[PDB]
């Protein structure tokens, strides 16, 4: 039945089994198909040998490439590649340049065929200089031929005509240089010569990619028009040049043998569109596009916007009938609903196309578990002539056969749409003319290159346009996202799954073999669903682009964590990306999956900082069981080595104490079982490094063991020392916020002085440390000038996901791996965790002994900081601009000090004399009898007026005059001590508040001018004391007081007998009688007065007294107003 009209060639291509007919024209007729046939075969063979570094497969590959590109047939395959593009864009390449290129490419052929033999010779005798000289030399020859010839395939004004040639040539050149890096050392080639081949490969891979994309776009943009006819030509260029150019360009990055050192599977996820299913150039009738929608309307209708990868599961076709008379009618595809889905997910999607109004019938097709590898359609016309002689035409699609192969068990099946028509003009359309299979010894149901993906539709009621359009996906894109053990598996971002969320997909340009997944603030995550049929360990690698540096996070496959990505491009729209804008990042965590038939899920997200991240593809790379252990050894040997000078017995100057700790933590990652000796020697190294750090640190007590001790740190109350905690190894400080109590705030402070004796002249020092986190942390350096910076450091070094678990213990290896991924960000801003502050010396002075103070302070109640790894180190001598700057600072300070010593000496000498005059002797051991409370307060006022006692910016720290202030204060307190001892009235100056006094409830002691005074606020209040004295000697009672307001203040003393004295105080104790107008003394016309200058201080009054008993009473009271008592003293009279 199928056998009778069949050719002998078709019968032999059938074989093992029974198939149908499959009538195709491979190579014959139009040679756009012969070009497309060749591109499809070439791309198909390249796909089975990406990454593979083995001689037999490579030899075998080159064999098939050469048989395609240089057949023994009549016409050159290159000329056909020219005819292909020239006939699409209606432009011939000029004669002289056309004939030159062909001549050079015939020559390339000869040389390539000489390259092949020398390659097969080396796969027999691989050891010695026989087939080794041939091949290494035939290689060199081809490199120079490509260098000389590539410009020949991009003659200006003819870049598009030549595009398929340029691309096929460029492909071979990159393929050739790949041979150098795989068979490099084996062909006896220097390490340095490979690098120059490799570097060029990478340079060329960009230049050749960027060229092909750029001229694809130009080419395509030239074919934009406004008619349906012009659209067909546009889409034909788009389809054919995708197969023939972009599909090849997509492969170029896989020829990088250092990025891809073993077998790799790539996936082409782009869709392509066969020509619309309508009749064209029916003789004497025309074409479906004669009367049809515009270019824009068709592009809108027929072509899908970028979407997640999908496949077809079901179809419902709506059928209508056209009939101008009976005896002649068409039933035709008027519309459809198509069902489809993304990988994994069991969510079904439906779209409707065309019309479903006024139907004859409906046909349903189920496609689940089947690929459609071929369609046979009918492009049809209904012609009828109605009275009185008009002609009417109608174009529709009345029949399709869909050829199907089962995905699971390889069974084959046909479904047919064929409603009843009568007396139409038919022509069949075979998809295999546009998307042929690969040429194998195997039938098209094994070797098919594409499968039916979707069905769109061109509809207009006005023009009676009803035209299906079929879209197709490439075989290399699987429907399961299977990840195999033996290989690097690539999964493009387009193959992510629909989970109910929106998602943003950017159209690709050709570089990636499909469209690009983007993550943005508005739609921040994506999910992959994958089958792992084998247990295996993988590392994950991501190919991406971004305009910013930030972090992605990964969750699934039994883990979760975070990966920094770096800016790859700048100042570009995300649709103008070129080859070199894409880079790779490597997730350091090895991942272990168990074999399963069920889907396993990896979701990728961005932080809430991040604005843009563009995902090309994720990659799974097989790693072996010891890979984790090996790479931890390398990382630790590197970090430890970086601490030391070349002799290995000193620290590098710019290595911090924090970095020594970091390295020590990484050493702990090493396997005890695999690498015992290495771990032991790397620990000896870091311990020594740590001893060197401490030896060069000029700060005392760097491990915080002696806070507030003699020579070390001075610290405010509330500062905590913490041991055995996250982030810091060993001990560190937590500084709390400033303490608020009512109207007072008390700042947190920490400081130390480094003495002039350990320093050097004209030398730069560095204060360094590590801040875990902070808010309002003020850092001070003091020598001559005071400098302050403020550091606010985020709390970003702890993971948010708690990963400690039941295993509550700290693991320094994993902790330091996380922290390192966060210091990576190259800050030196105020926000960075490290800090390093210069402090410069000029000349040293041992007398003045300024030294260097380093200080920390928090004045904010909401402030805090964690602080560790503090050091002050010598960097070295000052030169150049640093030295000029310092000499200016020093000069300015010398001149300013001179004015400050002038001011100090006035105030100091007046303070010194006021204290000296208090004593009789000169060992401050005896008070003068005359000193009264007013001599003591006068002294205090003067001592308080000495300037520059404390540093102006950091008052807790001593200033230049501190020693002077303290000396005098001690001598004053001594004298005040003696005053209290001499006074027979206990607590007569109220320095112990109200001790020893009987008072009513309203009486109080106020501090006025830094001294204690008793206040009697109302007349019903009183004070008294009984105390013992030595009787029958003479005392003097001295009272210093002030009476305000109406009435009198009284101080009464009595003994136990008949002796009694009263002193009286009133407001009238001030009254002065004036001068009497300068007692009129002047002559000749001047009679000025004065300003009778009156103030308000205390009055001192005295009385003598001889007690005749050993008990005395003193009583203090008033009749009205307010009474202030500064002191009552009773002393032995030596007058």
């Amino acid at each position: 039945n199928a056998l009778q009209n069949m050719d002998y060639k078709d019968y032999l291509k059938m074989s093992a089994g029974n198939v149908s007919e499959y009538p195709g024209s491979p190579e014959v007729f139009l040679s756009e198909q012969d070009a497309v046939k060749a591109a499809i075969d070439i791309v198909g063979k390249l796909l089975t040998g990406l990454g593979v570094p083995f001689v037999g497969p490579i030899v075998s590959l080159y064999t098939q490439l050469i048989d395609i590109l240089w057949p023994s047939k009549q016409k050159s395959q290159w000329e056909i590649f020219m005819e292909q593009v020239e006939e699409l864009i209606n432009q011939k390449i000029a004669e002289y340049a056309r004939n030159k290129a062909l001549s050079e490419l015939e020559g390339l052929g000869n040389n390539y065929q000489l390259y092949l033999t020398a390659l097969e010779e080396w796969k027999e005798n691989p050891n010695g200089s026989r087939a080794l000289r041939d091949v290494r030399n035939r290689f060199e020859i081809l490199d120079s031929l490509f260098t000389q010839y590539m410009p020949s395939f991009r003659v200006t004004n003819f870049e598009v005509p030549f595009l398929t040639v340029y691309t096929m040539a460029a492909n071979l050149h990159l393929l050739l240089l790949r041979d150098a890096s795989i068979f490099g050392e084996e062909w006896g080639l220097s390490t340095s010569t490979i690098n120059n081949y490799y570097n060029r490969q990478m340079k060329l891979t960009a230049e050749y990619s960027d060229h092909c994309v750029k001229w694809y776009e130009t080419g395509l943009a030239k074919l934009k028009g406004s008619s349906a006819k012009q659209w067909i030509d546009y889409n034909q260029f788009r389809r054919e040049m995708t197969l023939t150019v972009l599909d090849v360009v997509a492969l170029f990055s896989n020829y990088d043998t250092r990025t891809y050192p073993l077998a790799t599977t790539a996936q082409l996820t782009r869709e392509v569109y066969t020509d619309p299913l309508g009749a064209v150039d029916v003789p004497n009738i025309g074409s479906w596009y004669d009367k049809a929608p515009s270019f824009s309307e068709i592009e809108k209708a027929a072509i899908r916007p970028p979407h997640e990868f999908d496949y077809i599961t079901g179809l419902t076709v709506y059928t209508k009938k056209r009939s101008f008379t009976s005896d002649r009618y068409m039933r035709y595809w008027a519309g459809h609903q198509i069902s489809y889905k993304t990988i994994g997910t069991s969510s079904t999607f439906t779209q409707m196309y065309g019309t479903n109004q006024n139907l004859q019938s409906t046909s349903n097709f189920d496609f689940t578990n089947y690929d459609i590898y071929k369609t046979l359609s009918n492009d049809a016309v209904l012609l009828d002539i109605v009275y009185p002689g008009y002609t009417y035409t109608f174009f529709g699609m009345p029949e399709t056969e869909f050829f199907m192969v089962n995905q699971l068990n390889n069974t084959r099946k046909t479904l047919t749409y064929k409603p009843a028509s009568k007396d139409i003009i038919d022509r069949t359309r075979d998809s295999e003319l546009e998307l042929p299979p690969e040429t194998s010894g195997q039938p098209n149901y094994e070797s098919y290159s594409h499968r039916l993906g979707h069905i769109t539709f061109i509809y207009s009621s006005s023009t009676s346009t009803y035209v299906p359009v079929f879209s197709w996906t490439h075989r290399s894109a699987d429907l399961t996202n299977t990840v195999k053990s033996g290989e690097i598996t690539q999964i493009p971002g387009g193959k992510s799954s629909y989970i109910g969320r929106n998602t943003y997909i950017i159209k690709g340009r050709g570089y990636t073999g499909g469209d690009l997944l983007a993550l943005t603030d508005r739609i921040g995550s994506c999910e992959f669903q994958m089958i792992f049929p084998e247990s295996q360990r993988f590392r994950i690698r991501i190919r991406y682009a971004s305009n910013e540096t930030s972090y992605i996070s990964l969750y699934g496959l039994n883990q979760s964590g975070t990966l920094k990505f770096n800016q790859t491009y700048s100042n570009k729209n995300e649709n103008d990306l070129t080859y070199n804008d894409f880079k790779y990042i490597e997730y350091p965590r090895v991942i272990s999956v168990n074999a399963s038939s069920n889907i396993q899920r990896l979701s990728i997200g961005i932080q809430t900082n991040t604005n843009l991240f563009i995902l090309d593809r994720i990659e799974f790379i097989p790693v072996d069981e010891t890979y984790e252990a090996e790479t931890d050894l390398e990382a630790a040997k590197k970090a430890v080595n970086a601490l030391f000078t070349n002799t290995k017995d000193g620290l590098q100057p710019g290595v911090t104490d924090y970095e020594v700790n970091q390295a020590a933590n990484l050493v702990e990652c090493l396997s005890d079982d695999l690498y015992p000796n290495e771990k032991r020697l790397l620990f000896d190294a870091v311990r020594e490094a740590k001893r060197l750090s401490e030896a060069r640190n000029l700060l005392q007590d760097p491990d915080f063991q002696e806070i507030n001790g003699e020579n070390g740190w001075t610290a405010s109350t509330g500062i905590e020392v913490i041991e055995g905690d996250a982030v810091f190894k060993g001990r560190y400080l937590r500084l709390p916020g400033a303490r608020e109590i009512d109207t007072e705030t008390y700042p947190t402070y920490l400081y130390q002085k480094v003495e002039e004796g350990v320093l050097k002249p004209y030398t730069r020092y560095r204060l360094r440390g590590f801040v875990g986190s902070s808010q309002g942390l003020e850092i001070y350096t003091i020598r001559h000038q005071t400098n302050r910076i403020v550091k606010n450091v985020p709390d970003d070094l702890l993971p948010d996901v708690p990963p400690v678990n039941n295993d509550g213990r700290i693991n320094r290896c994993s902790e330091q791996k996380y922290v390192n991924s966060r210091l990576e960000v190259e800050n030196r801003s105020g926000e960075a965790h490290e800090f390093s502050i210069p402090i410069d010396t000029g000349e040293l002075d041992y007398n003045e002994n300024a030294g260097i103070w380093v200080g920390f302070k928090i004045t904010d109640p909401e402030g805090y900081a964690t602080l560790g790894n503090l050091e002050l180190v010598e960097e070295g001598p000052l030169s150049g601009d640093a030295l000029e700057r310092l000499q200016k600072e020093e000069q300015q300070w010398k001149i300013q000090m001179t004015r400050r010593r002038e001011e100090t000496d006035r105030r100091y000498m007046a303070s010194k004399q006021a204290v000296d005059r208090l004593y009789a002797d000169y060992q401050d051991q005896q008070l003068n009898p005359n000193v009264e409370i007013t001599d003591l307060t006068a002294a205090q006022d003067l001592i308080q007026s000495i300037p520059y006692v404390y540093n102006e910016m950091f008052p807790e720290i001593p200033g230049m005059n501190y020693t002077k202030f303290t000396e005098l204060t001690d001598r004053l307190q001594q004298a005040w001590g003696l005053y209290d001892q001499r006074n027979a009235i206990p607590n007569g100056d109220y320095r112990n508040e109200l001790s020893n006094w009987n008072t009513t409830s309203g009486v109080n002691v106020q501090q006025i001018n830094h001294t204690s005074v008793l206040v009697i606020p109302n007349w019903n209040e009183q004070v008294s004391q009984k105390f013992t004295v030595q009787p029958n000697q003479r005392y003097v009672l001295r009272v210093t007081a002030r009476k305000e307001g109406v009435g009198n203040g009284y101080v009464s003393i009595r003994d136990g007998g008949n002796q009694s004295e009263t002193l009286t105080f009133s407001a009238s104790d001030y009254d002065t009688n004036g001068m009497y107008d300068t007692q009129a003394s002047n002559t000749n016309g001047y009679n000025t007065n004065s300003v009778y200058n009156d103030q308000t201080g205390y009055i001192t009054k005295t009385v003598t007294f001889i007690p005749y008993t050993n008990q005395m009473w003193i009583e203090i009271s008033e009749t009205e107003g307010t009474f202030y008592i500064e002191s009552v003293e009773l002393i032995v009279d030596v007058e």
